[PDB]
């Protein structure tokens, strides 16, 4: 799984730490909220 400042997917590759995937269409980045 990815971390802060990495490429993440919303289908089968989400973020591991308390981060969100933006934009995530299809792939995005794990940001801190």
């Amino acid at each position: 799984c990815p971390g802060e400042g990495e490429e993440c997917d919303v289908e089968f590759n989400p973020c591991c730490p308390p981060l969100t995937c933006i934009p995530g269409d299809p792939y995005g980045i794990c940001y801190i909220i």
